[PDB]
């Protein structure tokens, strides 16, 4: 940086500070990545000034020869990298991406069936304090008690009974991979469309590690800054029928004018995952989750459906007698970044919980392999199983900042 | 740039047309403008790979100590500006900002009041084809069709008539000053919410050139990207009692994961308003206006209202019996960027129109002053008297790039 160093102290400060501590910490948040300073410099253009309002070729404002190129290369590279019919790429985030699929086919109180939000479903899937529970009517389905795996029979109960117009297949907390032709049959048999979040697993989707849900799905959401390691932001994918319905619903439905410097940048991120480097970056990223899953087993923690088959898992905490809260708070004094997630059939509320979200997309993007999944493992072990032990916290502190270097 | 014109030719190729575009041409349309240097580092910073759902020691993410910081910084700075009690800063957009502040006070199907689309109201303020047409039932108060200034007693009688829960106040082409006293007069005898939407006028509100909506509104939503001449995206400000109900409305309401990089720009772009250049700057933005305004009417131009109190002023073309279609189109072709833009009781449909928008902002930043007006307004008198003649479209040319060198 030149210029805001001079100009805001205060803010140059703030985010050095930050880019320092991304350095630092392990991080171990299931939905977080590192950019690269390509998709950086998209975003930091001059590609804010423009007002876009519309779409390539059909736009509401004069001078948008340029950046509707920008806009195209995002939409063709995305068509490309999921074998999708048409691409969306203007929402502003996964919220809105949702947000403007439900706007789409749902009338105000309609019926829609999601993942239960304690058995891994994302706020946007018909939480109350949320526009999707608030606005339409949101029933759940649920993991098998034992397996934490999704009862597929309960899906196709759930949709018999309330039947929805619209089932959501896809989670912000699910370990294992999702069978989308099971809730495209489901949703076959009730006459309900079906939509699939995948911004958690769109990375593994995009390197062929996880199932493709857009041959299944009549519409597919995700957000572009998890594992498909782009920015901030979301983008829909759906088929040529329904192309226009959801072009209308982000505008003019639920936005305005897009970030055309952040479509830029989701552009550099789709190039990037069309690279054969970023299919081996994916598949170290499962292969490391799966490591960490064994190491974790090994140091005597309980996993959420007994491993992984993504980028993430859940360790049930139950049986060391912690909260996810106490172990995210722990963890958080020697330098290891995680967040307390509800497990299937929590015993705690959201705010306490039972167990931790952990992901391997971010420390993989920074090199780490199989041994680092070991040495992390046995670092929350230490950890966990000598939390009133100050000298166990420090000699954690000093393990993680020999990763880090 | 350094490593995007390395890791994505066609990306970058693209950029640096619009970066070129963006000097080139003559930019006229009201809502744009041009960033700082320090604003867009800000945006192309490391901020984008952090998850920062909920406010700032009220995250439902560990390790945002220096986000927090950064989001406090522009909340803070906000408030100054403006003598808010409370500020949000999350919004993505304009949409998202006005979106919260109905979700906040208004049950769908609600009534609310708002400014007349064709007369100056924002797609936000009630448009069918916009979720706000959509979820609740908008109803809308007009301009005089003499003076083109809002009819107070026609805002007062609709008001009455309808029982609106909420009163929307300020537009996307209105060029006189809004009566915020009068709003909250009509507010208080119906029993209704007043939100104003100053996205358009923000900057000269900041700078003391327009009055202040905050003491009289119960919510206040903005752009932060028109004359507030900051990054792209959205703010709420209210006072202290509905602070918490903003807050969950934008999260977990509306939205998921701010944008903190966005939020950090949002801060350099407060910090450099508070500025005494800026507020100079605002003031040659109103008085470029004034002049342009009075250069056009030199030419034989009908404005709107009959001048402007503020950053933009609108061209009545029935006079010269042309569409704002065609006159866009053909200042296109001499490079001066304007947008189409209905006129109060127009004749035409808002995909035709009668008139054009025109504001100074943009060429104000890059430094024009009253002389580069009286040139702009001659250009534009060169251009739209003599449609058919490619002479003086490319005499126009040539004086368009002596402008902008």
């Amino acid at each position: 940086m030149k210029y805001l160093p001079q100009q805001d102290p205060q803010v140059f400060a703030a985010i050095e500070q930050e880019r320092k501590r991304q350095h630092a910490k392990i991080e171990l948040i299931a939905s977080e990545n590192f950019v690269s300073r390509a998709v950086m410099e998209a975003q930091g253009s001059v590609l804010t000034n423009k007002y876009a309002e519309g779409y390539p070729g059909r736009r509401y404002y004069g001078g948008c020869e340029y950046v509707d190129i920008v806009e195209e290369l995002a939409r063709e590279r995305a068509k490309q990298l999921f074998g999708a019919e048409h691409a969306n790429v203007q929402p502003h985030s996964g919220a809105q991406a949702n947000m403007a699929v439900y706007f789409t086919v749902l009338e105000h109180g309609d019926t829609v069936l999601g993942m239960n939000l304690s058995h891994g479903g994302h706020l946007t899937h018909g939480s109350p304090v949320n526009f999707s529970g608030v606005q339409y009517n949101f029933v759940a389905y649920g993991v098998d008690p034992e397996t934490h795996v999704i009862d597929y029979d309960d899906v196709r109960e759930k949709a018999r009974l309330h039947r929805p117009k619209l089932i959501v297949a896809a989670a912000a907390a699910y370990p294992r991979i999702i069978d989308f032709a099971k809730f495209r049959e489901i949703a076959d048999e009730v006459g309900a469309y079906l939509m699939v979040d995948m911004a958690h697993i769109a990375g593994l989707v995009a390197a062929g590690l996880h199932p493709n849900p857009v041959p299944y799905a009549h519409f597919v959401t995700t957000t572009t800054h998890k594992t498909l390691r782009g920015p901030r932001g979301g983008m829909i994918l759906c088929q040529e029928q329904f192309a226009k319905q959801i072009d209308k619903a982000i505008f003019p439905g639920i936005q305005g004018g897009p970030l055309m410097h952040v479509i830029a940048a989701k552009a550099v991120a789709f190039g990037e995952a069309l690279q054969d480097d970023f299919k081996a970056y994916a598949k170290r990223v499962v292969d490391n989750a799966k490591r960490l899953a064994s190491a974790l087993q090994n140091e005597g923690f309980t996993l959420v459906s007994g491993g992984t088959d993504n980028h993430l898992l859940l360790v049930d905490l139950r049986p060391q007698q912690l909260t996810g809260k106490t172990a995210e708070k722990v963890l958080d004094e020697v330098g290891i970044t995680v967040n307390k997630n509800t497990i299937p059939y929590d015993p705690e509320s959201p705010f306490v919980t039972s167990g931790i979200r952990i992901g391997t997309a971010a420390v993989t993007t920074r090199g780490f392999g199989l041994e680092e999944m070991d040495e992390i493992a046995a670092i929350i072990g230490l950890v966990l199983k000598n939390v009133g032990s100050e000298q166990a916290l420090e000699e954690a502190r000093q393990r993680v900042a020999a990763l880090t270097d």
